[PDB]
């Protein structure tokens, strides 16, 4: 006894806890938000069978009014072996190091001696929850050198009388339908395939994603005697509607680069060749491109209109146009404008010189900063402007890299509010490679640069569906923050400016002080309640 005492403390969930962190639970939320509590343990001896149970979280005026807690999850660690090449000053530690990120879904875990272990508690608070102060405890148990150890940790959730429903922010995370590294491996069109697709869709809507990228080329079949069959595309759309994502439908890219970074764009077509439908890439000004798109685009518009989906849809042309391939990009736009004038066009862009060619602009964050007057004008002209991050920007800009403070993920959506950008895009929902994402955090193809840890995936492969990361949680919370700030700004625009300006000081400069952030959140909640 003494070496068996369990050290327990509570840490703000915006603070990343490392295996060697030193010791230091209340959450404050609107109805409609998710409350997170992070409870951290350490023991001088190994622990077997660590388990936590959330007791009833009850209203003091009425023990009958209880919040429903999700199953408890354990914070998992991943080896970040190589760093962001241009890191921020506030980089949490220098690689190589083990960082907290995946939220594991295990009933029990082992802890090695002297290793700090976070326990992550999520309480989703429905909009119809009665406001007030909910209290209870988390019962932690396990076995240390024979003996059963146990402790209860007091926790409290204050539920403010303000309702956050759907966030008006548009959010897309590009998703690949794949079961790599899972304990299941469904084939396409199997029941389990569609069940997994549903589980992914639910995970996305539970994290306030309300846009999904679906390809009308890849998920259609063609007969070319043209007849287009959209039945697989439709199954996807109905799943994403039913699980509460759609929202909007983001049509997959029609084309891409012919070769290298500055090469011209080509567009995919379908052709009948020797009895088979083949796909090939052609110049957008070609007769082959004109013949295909003159039939495919009207078929797509008719289909969407007939299904009541046309006003929810926007079509991608080709990703990340730059100044040197602008002509071929615009030639793709001309095809769409000609055969499908009713279709809205969306693009993740670098070049700004696309007025009339696209309707939903998605500049990379640093390009938005640099070309801000351009993008404000496009909004005045009636276009939508969102933004993205990826491998870039690095430096001091906000992003969702594992090396960054977790507030840099959450404050992405404060950048949306401050600057009036009405959506956010990211390529990297679940782009796992052939190596495990748990043990190989810096994805890399041979002869090209590695991706910083955090960039290609924000969820991890569980046994039969996605596991969240702590960054997925922070992203969801930021999307709810944007809705709160938007509700405030309708009543009191000056108070919403003051609050956002506390944390978003410029495009590339923030206040990530977690205590300051909590005091801002509380003022927001108090002003709105």
């Amino acid at each position: 006894k003494e070496d068996r005492i369990l050290k327990v403390w509570t840490v703000d969930p915006l603070v990343k806890v490392f295996r060697d962190s030193e010791p230091v639970a209340l959450a404050e939320v609107a109805r409609g938000e998710r409350a997170t509590l992070q409870i951290v343990i350490r023991c001088a001896k190994p622990i077997q069978e660590l388990h936590a149970k959330v007791g009833p979280l009850a209203l003091g005026s009425n023990a009958k009014q209880v919040l429903e807690s999700a199953p408890v999850r354990f914070v998992g660690y991943v080896p970040v072996d190589r760093p962001i090449p241009r890191p921020p000053k506030d980089q949490l530690r220098r690689p190589p190091a083990d960082f907290p990120d995946p939220l594991l879904e295990e009933k029990t875990i082992a802890v090695d001696e002297n290793q700090v272990q976070p326990i992550w508690v999520t309480v989703a608070v429905p909009t119809n929850t009665q406001p007030g102060l909910y209290q209870g405890s988390v019962h932690i148990s396990g076995r240390v050198d024979g003996r059963q150890i146990t402790t209860k940790v007091p926790v409290a959730i204050k539920v403010f009388d303000i309702e956050v429903g759907q966030s008006r922010l548009w959010v897309t995370n590009w998703f690949s339908m794949q079961s790599r590294h899972m304990k299941i491996a469904p084939e396409p069109d199997s029941q389990q395939y569609w069940a997994l697709l549903s589980r992914y869709a639910r995970n996305m809507s539970e994290h306030r994603q309300n846009v999904v990228l679906v390809s009308p080329l890849s998920l259609a079949t063609f007969q070319l005697d043209m007849e287009v069959d959209f039945s697989r595309f439709d199954r996807w759309v109905r799943i994403f509607i039913a699980e509460g994502v759609i929202g909007r439908i983001e049509g997959g890219h029609l084309g891409g680069r012919s070769s290298d970074w500055e090469s011209p764009f080509v567009v995919r077509i379908k052709e009948l060749r020797e009895g088979n439908i083949i796909t090939k890439s052609v110049a957008p000004t070609s007769e082959e491109a004109n013949q295909f798109y003159a039939q495919f685009l009207p078929a797509l518009v008719n289909h969407l209109r007939d299904r009541g989906w046309l006003e929810k849809y926007a079509q991608h042309l080709a990703d990340e146009p730059v100044r040197t391939n602008i002509e071929s990009y615009r030639a793709i736009s001309k095809l769409v404008r000609k055969y499908a004038p009713e279709l809205k066009i969306i693009e993740a862009c670098h070049t700004k010189d696309l007025a009339g060619a696209i309707d939903v602009w998605v500049p990379q964050l640093n390009f938005l900063h640099n070309d801000f007057e351009h993008y404000q004008k496009r909004q005045r002209a009636g276009d939508e402007v969102w933004f993205y991050t990826c491998i870039y920007p690095q430096g001091e800009y906000a992003n969702r890299f594992i090396e960054q403070p977790l507030l840099k993920t959450r404050l992405l959506h404060w950048i949306n509010y401050r600057y009036g950008m009405t959506g956010y895009l990211h390529w990297g929902y679940n782009q796992w490679g052939k190596d495990s994402p748990f043990t190989h955090t810096t994805k890399q193809h041979t002869g090209q640069q590695y991706l910083p840890a955090g960039d290609p995936w924000i969820v991890y492969p569980g046994r039969d569906g996605p596991l969240d990361s702590i960054r997925h949680e922070a992203m969801c919370d930021g999307i709810a923050d944007y809705e709160l700030l938007s509700m405030l700004g309708e009543r009191d625009p000056e108070a919403a400016k003051r609050l956002v300006n506390r944390h978003v000081l410029d495009f590339d400069r923030y206040n990530c002080n977690v205590e300051a952030f909590r005091a801002t959140r509380l003022e927001l909640l108090e002003l709105l309640s």
